[PDB]
């Protein structure tokens, strides 16, 4: 407890002494790690079980009707939390008062001589307004009924001053967090996840880790220095995330989804910063197998997927021939499953997420070379309505058709950043595309149809002939 070098130079001999524990022992670190996250940002006590106490104003206690003998209330009490409505609302039926349950404003809880609003938390405004006077004192609330006293003089807290979200020297509440980059601690619990091979006996050492890996993605030097390749963090975190999906998919409900999405986040931030400013980064297309079949088993993965497709075209024929088959928007118009529209949807989102770079653009010509383009073109070709006015029921009738607008998603996701993909739907769609455009649906198929024109605007030639 004291100045910044001393807390600097403290951290620093805290890695030191992690560093001599082996990568076995999974105890010790998760005390080291728990003590850096816990002094990262410090912790701000939110008792699960805090004593509310709900007391008659002494001015208004003959005209409030019914005495409640519940005080003081818990907080894990049903009525109290996580919103003070509810803490009125459960006043209001303990002292009977139905007539005032529905009026939000004709009664007022005071705390300390202070109006608050009904839509503040309850912990925040005990931990910013009861605590800043009588912390370690049951939280004592005065409910008055607004009119009879006259105009309130108390003073009214709209809402409360929440942490700074501004980029202030944003890593300053986590200014630790930029020490032990600063001394090379990230290698340390970089190999930290490396030594992690089990889920059953490392779920709280993880659960620290990413707690702290998250609170530490948000400074400036540690993402500037997770951009560079010297301490291969992308290889590491997707054997991390690898090994709780399949410890998810062996057990549901252990915690593998929440670490999960953290691990999805990680990614994001990561790839956002390098991308701000890898072919061997993410590695071969060998671990795109098996993140496929997880896909089987939303946008982050599908993201994640083209970097990870820097690998050998036998395993993208492999997405590409399980994508294929199931894009039969005949048959889906004939008889469709839910399985099949998650599919198609997955299929939208992945021709979304593919990125511009040497091996996005063979893998989407490889796709365009399995004419799945050619048979969304025909399909359009063959039903779209011919008919001049777009409000007669043949058009609606083609617009209930559930596939449209998974056909105009998948397009726009080919179109972007692709000439060929461009090119070949404006060649004779253009003045289908430009009658659907004009057609307002309640699916967004008019909007999806503005959308993959914006998507071929991009190459001049379509751009002149819209």
């Amino acid at each position: 407890t004291g100045t910044e070098s001393e807390t600097k130079a403290f951290m620093a001999v805290c890695i030191e002494t992690a560093k001599r524990y082996n990568l076995d022992d999974y105890r010790t670190p998760v005390f080291i790690f728990e003590r850096l996250c816990s002094i990262i940002y410090p912790e701000e006590n939110e008792v699960t079980e805090f004593f509310v106490t709900l007391e008659k104003d002494p001015q208004q206690e003959d005209f409030l009707q019914g005495r409640m003998p519940g005080n003081p209330y818990s907080s894990n009490e049903p009525g109290i939390g996580p919103l003070m409505r509810d803490i009125k609302n459960k006043i209001c039926q303990d002292c009977d008062l139905v007539a005032l349950l529905e009026d939000d404003s004709g009664m007022e809880l005071l705390v300390n001589n202070k109006i608050i609003s009904l839509d503040l938390p309850v912990a925040e405004v005990y931990k910013k307004v009861w605590c800043t006077t009588n912390e370690g004192e049951p939280m004592r609330i005065v409910y008055r009924m607004r009119g009879l006293l006259g105009d309130a003089t108390e003073e009214f807290i709209e809402s409360l001053d929440s942490t700074t979200d501004e980029e202030e020297d944003e890593e300053e509440v986590y200014k630790m967090a930029g020490v032990m980059a600063q001394c090379g601690g990230l290698e340390c619990m970089l190999n930290r996840l490396a030594g992690i091979r089990d889920f059953k006996q490392g779920r709280h050492l993880l659960t620290v880790l990413l707690k702290l890996f998250s609170y530490c993605v948000k400074v400036k030097v540690n993402r500037q220095q997770l951009v560079k390749l010297e301490m291969n963090t992308l290889n590491v975190m997707l054997g991390t995330l690898n090994l709780a999906l399949v410890a998810e998919q062996e057990s549901k409900d252990s915690g593998g989804a929440a670490v999960a999405e953290q691990v999805l986040s990680i990614m994001e931030i990561i790839l956002d910063e390098s991308n701000a400013e890898n072919l061997l980064l993410t590695g071969d297309k060998d671990q795109l197998v098996m993140l496929l079949d997880q896909i089987n088993s939303l946008q982050g993965l599908l993201r994640i997927i083209p970097y990870l497709s820097f690998g050998e075209v036998e395993k993208m024929q492999i997405l590409v021939e399980r994508f294929k088959p199931y894009c039969n928007f005949d048959k889906y118009d004939e008889d469709h499953s839910g399985d099949d529209k998650v599919f198609l949807d997955c299929f939208c989102k992945i021709a979304a997420g593919i990125k511009n770079n040497s091996n996005g653009h063979q893998l989407k010509d490889l796709i365009l070379q399995k004419g799945i383009t050619q048979n969304a073109l025909d399909y359009m070709k063959k039903h779209i309505p011919s008919a001049k006015n777009l409000d007669a029921d043949i058009w609606k009738k083609f617009l209930s058709r559930p596939a449209l607008p998974f056909i105009l998603r998948l397009l726009r996701g080919l179109a972007i950043q692709h000439p060929g993909t461009q090119v070949l739907i404006g060649t004779d769609s253009i003045p289908n595309l430009h009658k659907l455009e004009q057609v307002s649906s309640d699916e967004g198929i008019g909007t999806l149809a503005e959308n993959l024109l914006e998507a071929l605007r991009e190459h001049p030639d379509v751009n002149k002939k819209i």
